[PDB]
């Protein structure tokens, strides 16, 4: 009845990816403004971006995706700007975009302390929604493999979550069964529907924001703030 593995999700529960994205957008729109004489025009294009990739994760993807998201530029730039499409302009923000973000993925000091004290208790997991390419670069960005037992990436999977069939191989993985993993992250949507929908021990959902979720979405097993609350929080579910 013990605990025997926990997993994690990586963005914004291991990484400030939103904090990161957003640092790349106001790179990008210091570019525009800057350089090719921008106004507020700018701050329009990296919404309608914004809003074109969070339409674009349906899975399972296809690569090459950054001729996908280099696209969702130069659609972008067209709309709010206008004239001939400028694949030159739409490369740059681009590019200027994933290496700002990248460089902003990293694990906190104290988040890699927690991470390596508890592996020597059970084991630990890295299960992330997402495609190959985009987020085995922010594996690779943040370095957070080596903290882990096992890494998967829902794009390189046959189903992502809430898609209980991710969970039991990752269990299978570990050796593990269900009723001994707790899934730790911060959508409701997917990690926490996802370990109700797979019958895990526990589900923690990380609403540092303070949401107040609707009454029809996903109830986890525990609500935290942060990362660095799990410690104590699975010694009191037994471990
Ligand atoms: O690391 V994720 O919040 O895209 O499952
Ligand atoms: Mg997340």
């Amino acid at each position: 009845s013990r605990v025997r593995a926990v997993f994690f999700d990586l963005d914004n529960t291991l990484i400030d990816t939103a904090g990161a994205s957003r640092r790349g957008m106001l790179e990008v729109i210091k570019l525009l403004q800057s350089k090719y004489h921008y106004k507020e025009e700018a701050e329009i294009i990296c919404d309608k971006v914004q809003v074109k990739l969070s339409k674009e994760c349906f899975h399972p993807y296809n690569t090459c995706i950054t001729d996908l998201r280099t696209s969702h530029w130069e659609e972008a730039i067209q709309e709010t700007k206008g004239g001939a499409a400028n694949r030159k302009l739409a490369e740059e923000c681009y590019f200027l975009w994933k290496s700002t973000r990248l460089q902003h993925m990293t694990l906190a000091e104290d988040v890699k302390a927690m991470l390596t004290e508890l592996r020597k208790e059970v084991r630990l997991l890295l299960l992330t929604n997402g495609d190959r390419q985009t987020q085995r670069e922010k594996i690779e960005a943040c370095a957070c493999q080596s903290y882990f037992d096992a890494v998967v990436v829902g794009g390189e999977q046959r189903e992502e979550k809430p898609a209980p069939s991710i969970f039991y191989y990752c269990c299978n993985l570990l050796g593990v069964q269900p009723g001994d993993c707790v899934m730790v992250g911060d959508t409701l949507e997917t990690d926490i529907q996802g370990g109700l929908n797979a019958g895990l021990k526990a589900t923690v959902w990380i609403n540092k924001n303070g949401i107040v979720p609707l009454k029809s979405s996903p109830v986890p097993h525990y609500m935290v703030s942060s990362v660095l609350e799990l410690p104590a929080l699975l010694q009191s579910i037994d471990c």
